[PDB]
């Protein structure tokens, strides 16, 4: 083999896949990065050679988006991947493809609020029955499955309570029951957990959070384990017109190269911050998979690779008013906003951004979600200490 | 005392002024004449109490650049509001997802855009929604087919690719009398030639990919709503389905929309000349263009078309499918053999051999797509080069 | 006849003007068929071997880039030159000209009412290199003939001039410089190739600020040097690599998009400008109007000989009442007008050089370069001309 | 620590630590919208509200200044520890602006003889035509710089580490010498990055950066930066950048603002991988010499540990046994994940041989005078798994 070739029998290791996976220099010019195909249509050789070069119209497929999809499928370990404008678009495409009137769908009751509301308020009007259950015990999944059940939709770790779901056990249950297991691994990243290695049928990802990790783009990704699922997803994406654009795909191809080192820094910072918070006299409870008080420490040790993530949560003593004061006084470098998984550490209120339906979802009084970034951990802890001084 | 930066109080801007400036003012912070690109996911909040005080939180729900474009588009189309989407298909599917439910009936023109038709029949009907495809050239047919289950009447004019016209005013009168939502896709028309919201339509769907862009650069869609209620439901469902337009695409479209009037004027003058040339060419059987006397709906065209008759035309070659294939395989530069329309670059397509090549012949003659039908999207090149290329190609058929 | 197929031009085809603006120097992407050139937003290019170094034509984006190269071939075709080199700004292009073709002890003739950037560039920077710049009247070519020295290497003309709209006979000056064997460089930013191509008229080098009409949307900055011979082009290319002022791929993509509508943009701008100049010429508050399309124009013979299709989107006038009247007018110019510094855009722009850009310079020099006290520069856009005239009328009512 | 600041403010008197500055320096949420990232002002001109309020909002024309570029410039000035900074289309543009602003006919300028080939070519092929004398000397000894200073000397242009021999220059001693002799000190710290060495901290007057390499670190954009220690130097550079029309674009500034946030962790990973790779290469039968500041064989190890912070860098060099032919064989058989190209400092590992690619048309004596031997290989270590990089290098050396 010569320059530009991978060694025969090569299995690139993880970080190599994040830097190089599924992307090669441009054949025409040798450009080390994939050029941006900011372009609607593609000229055909003739009528008989329609699609001979692989492209026709950017709503159906785009070369930059295709390069990103190949990289994403390689990173998550699936057959194929389809990229979308947003993570909600990926979720909605899954629900549109695999649910018909009369079908049943099991969802984790602490899913992302957008997923829950899109199921509850929109798709329910098509006479699809969504049942929200506790995924912490896989036996609940096994006993709630009906003959009409098509999709089991898990999420691990959960937004924002950080509950874990045993992806391997749930997937075994679903294979025995012949139902599609879809897993939302946005909080974990493939660097900490790949549900496809654990038997899941589909992975859904909001690339907005960690794939980007720069507060730059929006994006979604559906990673399919087989060709049939992938082809159904691709067809429906073309039908619904929610494909990701070439510029976003270029941004994400760039940002994905640093996901491992970013997540390593974020999870080290998060470990230190969780320990600090767990020894703080104004903090009632701290949720982080890496500290011994984590209720699902056994599952986290079984399921998490490399790290325990940049996401944590905590409750301030005194409830809603103390939490609101603290968040109103959290100083820079923190940012009080709605995203997560970025270089910029973010602090959020889930509720104030009915308590009867929220206390059942785990978001109790004074629940604070923390997305740790890559700043100096001491500056972050200084800001947190000052903010807690106002609680 | 009107000063620099203000509009004169009682002076409504005219059309081209609206296309250049509509709904976009210089950046308050810096004075930037173009609004900056908010290539940015999230927006910092001043406090928990002052949530959304500056109007933004998350770009999937709303983005400042996208919002500027939406204000310009709503101004140009003459509606209350607008929501911009990643594609035109996204906008159409958002309409269908918002206003249809199992058991409802929806009327669509049988010569709709292929994507609209395929989206209805292969996806939404699995939700037990009945889509009936009737001929919209006679509004009394729409008046007949409306039932108590009917919720949406989906018209298109001019139609892709047959350029059939629908009388938006008469159809809107019908739907208003019958209390049913009239949605019109005027992508082929552009707001410069026809504004369905002026003609009584309740919703307009646009694929900004075509003429709003006009440069083969971006994908995009738009839903322009006549009332606050329709706009609010479209906005909510767009946030739910995550198919909003990107900020970079919105910037591109804000740039290209400024030249839509002159672009469409050049394209339509070129198209008139090309249609006349084709109509007096011996290897051409039929020519379809609203601006030549042989157009079957000349009365409606003169009634509801403004300024121009469009850059789209169509024609049939003598000898049918094989002759059309030969000709299209021999259409030289400056022409492009591809799938888009409405761009500065002139484009030749065969919907029977490219878009509906997998479709059977028996049902493609019902869409009016004869085999040998050729869709022409005229660009802004010198019309003599375009005619020379067409003549060379026709010599091969 | 022939047997060319789709994607081919007819044999020996010479595209007409507008066709060159839409398609010139750009073919679909050979790899994918993409109708537009993809953006090569990347720094370095991988080589397949030591032997095949540069075999695919690219190594490093500072030296050259595929998107920039597409734009450069298009611009060379549009201006009718051998080659083109694209730069980050128009001033970058001009500075590269001056850096390449002047040395200590050399003489260079510049039009006295040149653009302020070129004048400042020569007087405040390059003069330090013992290059002697002389600023003369270019409205009479015999002035150019009489000012040429044995040490002269460059004659830098500009037509129409920024902002006086003075013209220069590019053909006669080109004849003079050919006779005495000195390089003729011409800045035709204000004209655009759609109105005047100096290389057609015997110029050796054309300099363009693509920021203005090439862009025409107030979006990007950019410059271009178009060379009539391979030797000049190679010198410019080498120095552009040395100085690191190449245009970026994103800017090149923007300009490739915007250039496609320059003909229709300029047609609309010039029709609007003709109507606006005719309106202002009759105006109570207006002292003079300067536009090549009205009989008032002093150099109308040269304009009719030298201008193709249009007389441009630029005009200028003088408000009666001096600097205070100018200031009142500017302070009350309403939308759709904009009070700013660019020109050639779809958005109509208006400004007064004496109180904004040239406020620091002494009145004697302003009058020396023809910029009177009430001088107003007007870049006409593509808005409805009636709204523009209404705005001008109100602003003048406050004068 | 008893104050009353709230969300959006820094703590009073706060000086953030290094990584915090890389993420947040020079940048705050957008006042209009709260946008956490600076919007891209893809925009030429800026409307003025009045004749009297001209420039009251800070901007007029993007060739002179642009808000995105200014945000990046503030971040860079904070990161390098300087008064001000101006950003340019390329690094060569930054260097060219320095040479244009501070040199006149008859002036003398000392340049490190192993400077980046572009700077050397810039000096000899273009600026020397203005009767500016450029003398190229060995900067590894500050006494050489002091003895080589002439009455007409105005600029001393150091580089450390130098492209590509990785020679070091004692920035602090050279700065002391220049400050005594009242001469400008410009330092090209492109290879080092501010994360490893900040020459303004060590007394330099001007820092020149190619943001193309490590600031970007993604093979994405070109750019340059001039960081000035005083307002006077900064104003001179600003004025001349407006004259030269070589300012950075807003889009490039946005890209670089994005990528600068990960420079610390990127450089940490790159330098750890580079330490391992240099050891593995110090260790090979086909390798004659390895040059990396982090291994004991480095000739300037003492200066390296005095001057370098946190890391020893992602750049290394070595020389294969067997000269140009073995070097060519290895280069022709360097497999993925390596790339054979001309940039450096990126996430993608890059390898090249200057004597056969960029300096191939250069005389051999001229190359050996700069220390570019026949088997000389320049290695830019990325952030891939170091074992894959080592396997690729081992396969390539097997075919040498
Ligand atoms: C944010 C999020 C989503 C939605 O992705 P978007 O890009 O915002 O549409 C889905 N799932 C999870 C777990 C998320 O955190
Ligand atoms: C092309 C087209 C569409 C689809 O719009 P996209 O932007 O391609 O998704 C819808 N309607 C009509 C009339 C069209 O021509
Ligand atoms: C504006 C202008 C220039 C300078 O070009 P920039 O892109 O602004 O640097 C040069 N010449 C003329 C005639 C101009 O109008
Ligand atoms: C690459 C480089 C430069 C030139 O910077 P560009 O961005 O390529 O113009 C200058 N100095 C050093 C040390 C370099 O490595």
């Amino acid at each position: 083999v010569k320059a530009g070739d991978w060694l025969p029998g090569f299995t690139p290791r993880e970080e190599t896949v994040y830097v190089h996976g599924g992307v090669e220099p441009d054949p025409l010019t040798g450009a080390i990065l994939p050029p941006i195909y900011q372009n609607t249509t593609f000229v055909q050789e003739s009528v008989e050679n329609y699609l001979s070069k692989g492209f026709s119209y950017s709503r159906t497929s785009n070369p930059t988006v295709l390069s990103l999809e190949k990289k994403i499928a390689e990173i998550e370990g699936g057959f194929g991947a389809c990229c979308f404008a947003t993570g909600m678009a990926a979720t909605v495409t899954i629900f549109s493809a695999f649910l018909a009137p009369g079908d049943h769908c099991l969802v984790t009751n602490c899913s992302y609020g957008g997923t829950n509301r899109c199921a509850r308020l929109h798709f329910s009007k098509y006479n699809i029955d969504f049942e929200f259950i506790d995924f912490r015990d896989p036996t609940n999944v096994e006993k709630a499955i009906r003959p009409q059940t098509k999709v089991v939709f898990s999420e691990s770790p959960c937004n924002p309570t950080l509950y874990l779901a045993d992806i391997e056990a749930i997937s075994q249950i679903c294979k025995e029951k012949k139902v599609l297991h879809v897993c939302d691994s946005t909080f974990a990243t493939p660097y900490m957990m790949r549900p496809l290695d654990l038997g899941a049928d589909i992975v859904v990802q909001s690339t907005t959070k960690y794939y980007d990790g720069h507060n730059c783009t929006l994006g979604g990704a559906v990673i399919s384990s087989t060709k049939e699922i992938h082809d159904k997803v691709f067809f429906l994406r073309n039908v619904m017109g929610n494909i990701m654009s070439a510029q976003t795909a270029f941004y994400t191809l760039l940002t994905l190269k640093t996901l491992p080192i970013r997540v390593e820094k974020q999870s080290a910072n998060a470990q230190k911050i969780a320990e600090f918070l767990s020894k703080h006299h104004k903090v009632e409870h701290v949720i982080y998979p890496g500290i011994p008080s984590f209720p699902q420490k056994e599952l986290a040790l079984k399921q998490h690779k490399n790290v325990h993530g940049g996401m944590l949560a905590f409750e301030v003593k005194g409830g809603t008013e103390a939490g609101i004061r603290m968040m109103n006084h959290v100083p820079r470098p923190w940012s009080l906003c709605e995203n997560l998984g970025a270089c910029e550490s973010i602090i959020t209120c889930p509720a104030v951004f009915l308590r009867e339906d929220r206390l059942k979802v785990g978001i109790t009084d004074g629940f604070i979600r923390v997305s740790v970034g890559i700043e100096d951990v001491n500056d972050l802890i200084d800001g947190l200490d000052y903010a807690l001084s106002k609680a």
